[PDB]
């Protein structure tokens, strides 16, 4: 009935590709890696390197070894390998003048590639090749401040990735050879307000799925079905919802969507006839029966944010102030 809870203000977390290492970021600048098994998380490790917030983290894929990717505020991402259980440091991607708010790997296809995304308002794109063949391709995306990129499954120009920016707008980008980077292929003006996050559904069929969340309280879903084609704008449901939207993430299969924000509860999105959105699903020292306040002010950030993420093998991973590791881990089936 009354519960004692632990310092839960963590910002992130992503489970690894099998769902044996679990990697936890927060505001107060460390993170942490879990020994994933069954349903208990054992701590092994906490990294330490961050002179800020830490806004994300992302696996990269196993054929890579055990690699990590953090952003924070400090404008840094930094790299991180575990050698035969040592975790060191093994990068340090300073390009960007300030926070930088999200980091995901390509699809394995285009080797150990990162996406960063940063409120100085450019993306980075930067190919870590081991043995050194790497330099960044870096774009202006949002001047008014890139809050986050993700990147589209696979089918060189057939890269691409979508952001969402500060200036109420999602962008979608594609790799041009000529031109040796990615262009501008697509600008969508649905939002009224700060785009929280975009997500870039990996479902294999005719239309492509694109969800973007915004500081309006809405969700927008995003379609295309000819690759050079329009983008169809809709919303999940008609009205607003109760609160701010913080992120959005699709299952590897099955096209379900994860909303964190909005309502009191991660809620659960499947579409099952043409274009229409239902829920298909939910999930639900300080006692409740430092500086993280202001970076939060500049951040937007407020009580009732939260986050939910897919991970392969039909896992979701949310926020539970309560657990061992303040996440919960709980296979879904989704078709």
């Amino acid at each position: 009935v009354i519960a004692n809870a632990h310092n839960e203000l963590i910002h992130d977390a992503v489970l690894d590709y099998y769902g044996k290492r679990l990697a936890t970021c927060s505001s107060d600048k460390t993170i942490k890696i879990f020994e994933v098994e069954g349903e208990t998380h054992k701590l092994i490790d906490t990294l330490t390197g961050h002179e800020g917030p830490v806004w994300r983290v992302d696996w990269a894929h196993p054929k890579f070894g055990t690699i990590l990717a953090s952003c924070s505020y400090d404008g840094k991402v930094l790299i991180w390998k575990e050698e035969n259980g040592r975790w060191s440091q093994i990068a340090v991607h300073a390009v960007h003048s300030a926070s930088v708010n999200s980091v995901q790997w390509a699809p394995h296809e285009y080797g150990p590639l990162l996406l960063v995304a940063s409120s100085d308002g450019k993306v980075s794109v930067v190919e870590f090749k081991e043995n050194g063949t790497t330099s960044p391709i870096i774009i202006d995306a949002h001047a008014i401040g890139v809050n986050s990129a993700s990147w589209a499954p696979a089918t060189k120009e057939s890269r691409k990735f979508v952001t969402g920016g500060a200036d109420n707008l999602v962008k979608i980008w594609k790799y041009n050879s000529d031109a040796q980077t990615y262009v501008l292929e697509s600008t969508l003006e649905g939002h009224s307000d700060w785009v929280r996050d975009v997500a870039w559904s990996p479902t294999v069929l005719l239309r492509s799925y694109l969800a973007s969340v915004s500081q309006d309280r809405t969700c927008i879903i995003w379609t295309q079905d000819n690759e050079q084609g329009p983008w169809k704008k809709t919303l999940l449901k008609e009205e607003k919802f109760p609160d701010v939207l913080w992120r959005a993430s699709w299952s590897l299969s099955g096209n379900v969507l994860a909303l964190s924000g909005g309502d009191n509860k991660v809620t659960l999105w499947k579409e099952n006839l043409e274009g229409k959105w239902e829920p298909a699903g939910e999930v639900h020292d300080g006692p409740c029966q430092d500086n993280a306040k202001l970076i939060m002010k500049e951040r937007r950030f407020t009580a009732s944010y939260t986050f939910a993420k897919f991970s392969t093998g039909s896992m979701l991973l949310t926020k539970d102030i309560v657990g061992k590791s303040g996440v919960s881990i709980k296979r879904l089936p989704t078709e």
